[PDB]
């Protein structure tokens, strides 16, 4: 009787949690596939992650699933010690990956500033605004001010030179997967807090360890535990929600009565669903504005074996590009993150060559691929990231619903919110507990 909308990680783990509690559920998924914004698929001669890729044992929810489904030793680190290239004042500078990481490390010290005062428990991100806050008034003032400041301006205001500004510009075009200048610096500070306030840990957690058997070994594992078949090709068109239950209408017009609805549809796709009554004004403002995830992820194949790292600031097609696989036919597959899905065609060899040409003139693209999540009706974004003001008046507002409609998904997590499968597994599970506790 609980209707779960979406068979991504949040919906899958919510279903398994309800099953443990003996609560009847049904998952309605719009696509002909499960996994959502995690999607492992054979492309260009090997399995590639069209979305979620990296994991770490400091991510509690992701790591427990890795252990559960047999993947404990099935992780491999991305290539390191690459030849680094970065664009700063319209020119390419070359150095070692260590050289680049040293410059980023110094910049992150200033970027994280305040995280120890804001986030003593890094899983209580809004503690500063709670009745339990006991620090000085100036800490709350700076906290609210930091929600209206982007992460690049912090580095500018600290007097770093143009090279470091261009490096963090590139870095946060990837990290905010969108225009970093519209973003909330509090997101970066909480990443620091969850990473022991050290750049190397933050990169170890978010950009190092890959699953040999893909995210699909995890989402297929969870679905394999479910005793109720997932209803694929069943998009939800309408949710009527009240204090004692809900009514869901599918695209085909099927009406399904529910004791509760767990909605995992991301903000970028919520406009496909009619809500009755309308969602609160403050939540609608977030949906209208959207998150700060307008960017895109590409996979590029070049001739030869090349250990390559490239950084480029806005408005480049791609801001962070790195070698990921050395193939048996003398080619290299690289990953890339960009700030603007509309400035690159992920499947155009000419655009992929333009990306590589940002740094080198001697590397030849032979293949390219990707899925433009922002142009995907059922996503409408990449990973969720925060605009100015959305740390304190954004993701947490989706919990302020009186009815039996519950919003779950990575974008509303307390921890590795938006950016990580960890946040989807966190919030899917805890939202199921909200439903369980209410029924108990
Ligand atoms: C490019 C990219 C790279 C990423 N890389 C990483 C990484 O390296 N590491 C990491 O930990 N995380 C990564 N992530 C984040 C991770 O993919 C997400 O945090 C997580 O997968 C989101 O899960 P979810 O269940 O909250 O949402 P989703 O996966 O979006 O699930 C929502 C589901 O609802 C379905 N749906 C939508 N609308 C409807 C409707 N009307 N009716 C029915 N069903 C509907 C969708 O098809 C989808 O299956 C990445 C994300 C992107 C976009
Ligand atoms: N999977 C992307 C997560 C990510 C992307 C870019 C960054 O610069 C970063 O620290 C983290």
């Amino acid at each position: 009787k609980v209707v779960i909308i979406g068979a991504g990680f949040a919906g899958l783990v919510a279903a398994r949690e309800l099953q443990t509690a003996g609560i009847e559920y049904e998952i309605l998924e719009a696509k002909d596939r499960i996994g959502g914004r995690a999607w492992t698929e054979e492309r260009m001669g090997r399995p590639l992650e069209l979305g979620a890729t990296w994991v770490h044992w400091f991510q509690a929810h992701t790591w427990t699933e890795i252990m559960r489904y047999g993947q404990r030793t099935e992780i491999t680190a991305s290539p390191s010690g690459n030849d680094a290239h970065w664009v700063t004042d319209g020119k390419v500078v070359k150095g070692t990956e260590d050289d680049l990481d040293e410059k980023l490390t110094a910049a992150m010290g200033v970027t994280y500033e305040g995280s120890e005062e804001y986030f003593p428990n890094p899983h209580d991100p809004l503690w500063v605004l709670s009745d339990d806050f006991d620090g000085p008034a100036e800490v709350r003032e700076r906290f609210l001010s930091d929600d209206q400041t982007n992460a690049i301006d912090l580095v500018k205001e600290a007097g770093f030179d143009q090279e470091t500004i261009d490096l963090v510009d590139a870095f946060w075009c990837a990290g905010y997967i969108g225009d970093p200048y519209t973003g909330s610096a509090l997101m970066a500070k909480q990443w620091g807090a969850l990473s022991d306030n050290r750049y190397r840990v933050m990169e170890d957690i978010t950009l190092k360890w890959k699953l040999n058997n893909g995210m699909r070994s995890l989402y297929d594992g969870i679905a394999g535990d479910l005793n109720t078949d997932i209803r694929l090709n069943t998009p939800v068109a309408k949710v009527e929600h009240h204090d004692n239950g809900a009514t869901v209408t599918t695209e085909s017009g099927e009406v399904i009565e529910a004791s509760a609805v767990i909605c995992t549809v991301p903000v970028g796709a919520l406009s496909n669903i009619e809500f009755s009554p309308a969602l609160p004004d403050a939540v609608q403002s977030v949906i209208d504005d959207k998150w700060n995830s307008q960017g895109a992820k590409i996979w590029i194949k070049i001739k030869g074996h090349h250990r390559f790292l490239g950084y480029a600031p806005k408005p480049a097609k791609m801001s962070v590009v790195r070698s990921e696989y050395f193939m048996d036919d003398d080619t290299t597959i690289l990953v890339g993150f960009g700030y603007d899905n509309t400035n690159i065609d992920l499947n155009s060899i000419e655009d992929a060559q333009a990306v590589i040409n940002q740094w080198r003139d001697d590397l030849e693209v032979v293949d390219t691929t990707g899925h433009n999540w922002v142009a995907d009706k059922w996503a409408g974004q990449a990973w969720g990231t925060l605009r100015k003001g959305q740390f304190t008046q954004g993701w947490s507002l989706f919990d302020d619903i009186d009815s039996q409609l519950f919003f779950a998904g990575s974008d509303y997590a307390y921890g590795w919110r938006g950016v990580s499968v960890d946040g989807a597994l966190e919030k899917g599970m805890t939202t199921a507990r909200q439903v369980i506790n209410s029924m108990r």
